[PDB]
């Protein structure tokens, strides 16, 4: 086993074949203990999930700083924060997956490349080299900064994301809302009046697959 990990995938090379809560290390500091909900099923497993949507319990419309710290239940729906996205995706080269559920249909998303900037680029996403069935949603907002109420899309849709003009993932969008563009929409598999019912967003490295 590793002491210190400083993911899932380094977390599940030590033998840690159940999805829950997991200590991460943040660059394998002892002093930069992340708790995580590592998903250890999907795909092979190794995954740190940062997003979950399944039952509207917890609030999406959130502030800035709420974003950039993370809120909400990690073994229920959560949002894990910018601040650690970013320090997480700096390690090293890290894959995006999104894995989407609703009435028994499932699809899913990965990136080979992703990657949240640092707070002076406003956590810019970086997404590149799409593949799965839920369609290519996520090309819409590489590139883009990430917009809450506070700092305007959210406010219009009453969410926060990586909004363009203004989305086709909105993934923190208000659960259970067939509305158009007000719900847990990725439009290239369900629309825009079309809310999800679960939804999470998890990062591992890009070359776990072969590591």
């Amino acid at each position: 086993s590793m002491p210190f990990p400083k993911d899932c995938s380094q977390a599940m090379l030590n033998g840690d074949t159940t999805s829950g809560l997991y200590t991460i290390y943040l660059n394998g500091d002892k002093a930069q203990a992340l708790e995580v909900f590592c998903d250890m099923t999907s795909d092979g497993g190794g995954w740190i999930v940062f997003l979950r949507r399944k039952n509207g319990r917890e609030n999406f419309y959130q502030n800035w700083k709420a974003y950039a710290a993370g809120f909400g239940d990690r073994r229920e729906e959560f949002w894990l924060g910018l601040d650690n996205l970013n320090k997480i995706t700096a390690q090293g080269q890290y894959e995006l997956r999104v894995d989407l559920r609703d009435h028994g249909e499932t699809a899913f998303a990965v990136y080979d490349k992703f990657s949240v900037g640092d707070a002076k680029t406003r956590y810019k996403l970086k997404v590149e080299g799409y593949s799965g069935t839920a369609g290519d949603s996520m090309a819409y907002h590489n590139g883009r900064s990430f917009s809450t109420f506070d700092k305007n899309c959210a406010l219009s849709y009453k969410g926060a994301f990586w909004y363009r003009n203004c989305h086709r993932v909105n993934l923190m969008g208000r659960y259970g809302d067939n509305n158009h563009s007000q719900g847990v929409n990725w439009f290239h598999w369900k629309g825009h009046e079309h809310s999800i019912q679960f939804a999470e967003m998890k990062l591992r490295p890009s070359n776990f697959r072969n590591l």
